[PDB]
């Protein structure tokens, strides 16, 4: 008799409209509290994501309510893109949970990574991964927080961004919960608080393209100054014109610290990395290689743009012809509410 039903799904409690059965949680990765379902109106598999009382911090909530407004207003087929949005609670009192429901992918990045992948597949999950990153910077949306975690595949290798990333004009919190935050992917430019351009998803995107060849993560860390160490470590020191552009404080730390010659692209990422056995994938390797070096570089005045990235060799095969605000727990509880109901 109620449209909705309640099912406990490994830990957390999922009361969902009827339409949703057989609901299995997919654990990794899944990220939050994701589940994969059947959808009886729309005879597809789903995924439904749970957002647990979002409106409990302002870190949760201008996340939360920030996507949910660009889940709205975003259209390509390599963003997400929500089926549905609902809450079973009957009033802006009652409201505690948001469901966000989308197609059901097979994979996140992080798997598709693991697996020695050819440069037909590689260069298609690079293309559109660019293609999502420069629909995102049109709508005025720079991430600069892409990582393979937040990124799922389908078999036939389509791929979609999940998140639209760091909020522009702020302002960052702690979190009183037990989760980690990925912070390899992040751009120079980010580690080190310099002010950014479009192109600081590219460091994110030759991040993830490194780790397909090298299957390591290129930068790890417990915090920016053990990752930075690996950034010099492997690309060398930045030059004296990259100082120039940091605070006084970033600029003295930064060219206080031991110097590096750096490794070259073709020690970074052998021939050994990449397959050999024919000519095609030894041209394929060196082609691969020449984005990865133009990628990863720590002078974003120096590192290659969106467009030119989508025009390179190894690329271009695939072309084809309000409110960052302080708000209270109440003042948000009702922005995310009446934008779940509209
Ligand atoms: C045919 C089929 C596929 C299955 N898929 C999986 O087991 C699987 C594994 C990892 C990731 C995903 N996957 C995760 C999402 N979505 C999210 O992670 N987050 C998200 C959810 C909804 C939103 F509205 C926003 C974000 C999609 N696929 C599915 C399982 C069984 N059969």
């Amino acid at each position: 008799d109620n449209q909705f039903y309640s099912v406990e799904v490994g830990d957390s409690t999922f009361t969902v409209l009827k339409r949703y059965q057989n609901l299995k949680p997919i654990g990794s990765g899944a990220q939050g509290i994701v589940c994969a379902a059947y959808d009886a109106v729309l005879d597809r598999n789903v995924a439904i994501k749970k957002l647990s009382r979002p409106f409990q911090n302002q870190t949760h909530a201008k996340r939360a309510y920030r996507e949910l407004v660009l889940m709205k207003c975003v259209n390509h087929k390599n963003i997400i893109s929500l089926l549905n949005v609902f809450t079973p609670q009957k009033t802006l009192e009652e409201f505690q949970d948001v469901y966000l429901v989308m197609e059901l992918m097979d994979a996140n990045l992080c798997q598709v990574i693991q697996m020695e992948l050819d440069h037909e597949r590689m260069s298609y999950l690079l293309y559109q991964m660019l293609c999502g990153i420069k629909h995102l910077h049109s709508a005025g949306i720079i991430h600069r927080d892409l990582k393979p975690s937040n990124i799922v595949v389908k078999s036939d290798c389509t791929l979609k961004i999940l998140d639209f990333g760091l909020a522009r004009t702020a302002g960052t919190s702690f979190m009183m919960t037990p989760y980690v935050v990925t912070r390899y992917y992040r751009a120079p430019e980010v580690i080190l608080g310099m002010g950014y351009k479009e192109n600081v998803d590219i460091w994110s995107v030759g991040c993830i393209m490194g780790e397909m060849v090298r299957h390591k993560i290129l930068f790890p860390g417990r915090d920016y100054i053990d990752q930075w160490n690996k950034v010099i470590e492997q690309l060398g020191t930045p030059c004296p014109e990259f100082m120039k552009k940091l605070q006084p404080t970033v600029r003295n730390y930064v060219e206080n610290r031991p110097k590096y010659a750096g490794l070259t692209f073709p020690k970074l990422f052998p021939d050994s990395l990449f397959p050999a056995d024919s000519e095609h994938n030894k041209l394929k390797a060196s082609q691969a290689r020449d984005l990865l070096s133009k990628m990863l570089v720590i002078d974003p005045a120096k590192r290659i743009s969106v467009d030119d990235a989508l025009q390179h060799p190894y690329i271009n095969v695939w072309y084809d012809p309000l409110d960052e605000r302080e708000h209270t727990i109440e003042e948000w509880k009702e922005l995310i509410y009446k934008e779940v109901m509209n």
